[PDB]
């Protein structure tokens, strides 16, 4: 009954090969998002591997792996590609938007680059549960729709078992397809993705165009970093084959949300000279869309690109500094905002406060009461109690009730983030069988801003 078409097929010639999956060894669903799957309208007779284990085609699939370049830690790498994901198809919905069905772990490619075309267990439930959380974050992010895993070895560090994920999003181009029919000298081809991009997903810019396009896409990439600082996301692997047009979360990896609030984490530990630290981001991205930009200028005025770019920094910091006002129930703008959160991340970073238990004790501050249990997180009691001090003192300027301001810091500081300690605890009992930490674990992901009475809102043991 689904409705798939064809569109990236037919619309982009020669920017892909198609081909079928490969499937593994005895694979087996063992979870899929019930909550997506009923936006999508997806039967549940449906997961009762079949498609989630690139088993069984639905009606109008037609599977293809899409080319793409990057530059990989700031140097150019050229083609790149789906190495080992499919782009099943392409599903309509009722209201006319499209969302792509891509199998990650899908099997070998022409883009294969002599990799196995594998996806491994303990990724897939990562990625999965990262793209969830993130979601229910209300950042933009691909999203998970299931997870198949097999007896197929997968050979990494250590042998891991191949496993699938369904990946849906609106689209999956990157900055580095651009790139890719740049540096291959096709700039009709760059001109037909932007145009392609434009008229499925910017569809209301009537043919200023690309200044207006382009700057949009400064924009969204703005607004998604300045939310990963909010959070404490740190992605690991900012390349631009991993930056998505329309501003999503894509591929993760080796993230990390912060657990301890150090600015210069650095998730990746291939990452030897720290370039996608976690400080470095909002700098990287913006080095991300001037290498994009530079594809464009065949058909781009220059003014308009750099006039997109020269927005960059506002949209962040404006984006940025009002999130980060609402976190810290901030209800109006204040001249010592800045400086009251600079001592406080100071604070922070030198007692190596947790980043989400930090802001989530911080959501029960009564202005006229120096009683908190952020009291007893500080090794420096009196370096904390006079900041908050003065920090209450600041509060009472707004003249709003404990009440309001504590429904909005409880609506946007979460209570519990998708911690590596959680992840891994989930995926060590997936391996042996048990798959009711996972489900579990997505589960309250799915209600990140709700207090909770288990282990999910705990740091990370010391050892
Ligand atoms: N095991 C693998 N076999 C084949 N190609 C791979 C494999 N792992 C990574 N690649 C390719 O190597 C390039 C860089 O990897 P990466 O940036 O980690 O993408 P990825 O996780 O495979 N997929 P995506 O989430 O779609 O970006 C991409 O072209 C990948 O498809
Ligand atoms: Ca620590
Ligand atoms: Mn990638
Ligand atoms: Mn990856």
């Amino acid at each position: 009954t689904l409705s798939f078409i064809t569109r990236w097929r037919d619309e982009l010639p020669a920017t892909y090969t198609t081909l079928s999956p490969t499937p593994l060894n005895n694979a087996r669903l063992i979870w899929h998002n019930a909550e997506l799957a009923n936006t999508l309208g997806i039967p549940s007779s449906l997961f009762k591997a079949g498609v989630w284990g690139g088993e069984t085609l639905l009606p109008g699939m037609s599977p293809l792996a899409q080319v793409y370049s990057g530059h990989q830690f700031g140097v150019w790498a050229g083609q790149l590609g789906d190495g080992r994901g499919i782009l099943l198809g392409e599903q309509r919905l009722a209201d006319g938007t499209t969302m792509d069905w891509h199998l990650k772990g899908a099997g070998l490619t022409p883009y294969s680059r002599m990799g196995d075309g594998r996806a491994v267990l303990r990724s897939t439930i990562r990625e999965s549960l990262a793209s969830e959380a993130m979601h229910y974050l209300g950042i933009p992010t691909t999203r998970a729709l299931s997870i198949v895993t097999s007896d197929s070895p997968v050979y990494r560090e250590t042998v891991e078992p191949g496993a699938m994920l369904m990946r849906v999003a609106p689209s999956h181009l990157r900055f580095g397809h651009f790139e890719h029919f740049y540096y291959r000298r096709e700039p009709e081809k760059v001109r037909q993705l932007a145009d392609f991009a434009i008229r499925h997903y910017w569809s209301h810019l009537a043919d200023d165009k690309y200044r207006l396009w382009f700057t949009d896409v400064v924009a969204r990439t703005a607004s998604l970093i300045a939310q990963w600082q909010t959070v404490g996301f740190a992605h690991g692997v900012m390349n631009t084959d991993n930056m998505s047009l329309l501003g999503l979360t894509l591929d993760y990896g080796p993230f990390g949300f912060l657990d301890d609030y150090e600015p210069g984490f650095i998730s990746n530990h291939s990452d030897h000279q720290g370039r996608y630290s976690f400080d470095n981001q909002p700098a990287v991205a913006l080095w991300n869309l001037q290498r994009l930009a530079q594809t464009l200028s065949p058909f781009v005025a220059v003014d308009a690109l750099n006039e997109a770019l020269d927005s960059y920094q506002q949209v962040l910091l404006t984006h940025y500094g009002q999130r980060m006002r609402q976190k810290l129930g901030f209800m109006t703008e204040q001249k010592e905002d800045n400086a009251l959160l600079n001592e406080l991340f100071s604070l922070m970073a030198r007692e190596r406060s947790d980043y989400t238990r930090t802001f989530r004790m911080l959501s029960l501050t009564e202005q006229h009461s120096a009683a908190s249990p952020l009291r007893d997180e500080f090794i420096d009691r009196a370096a904390f109690d006079d900041w908050f001090a003065r920090y209450r003192g600041r509060l009472q300027q707004d003249e709003v009730s404990d009440s309001e301001r504590q429904q909005l810091m409880q609506s946007v500081n979460p209570a519990l983030v998708l911690r590596n300690w959680l992840a891994q605890r989930a995926i060590e009992a997936a391996e042996k069988g048990d798959m009711t930490e996972l489900h579990r674990l997505h589960e309250a992901l799915r209600n990140p801003f709700s207090d909770r009475d288990d282990d999910y809102v705990s740091r990370p043991p010391d050892w």
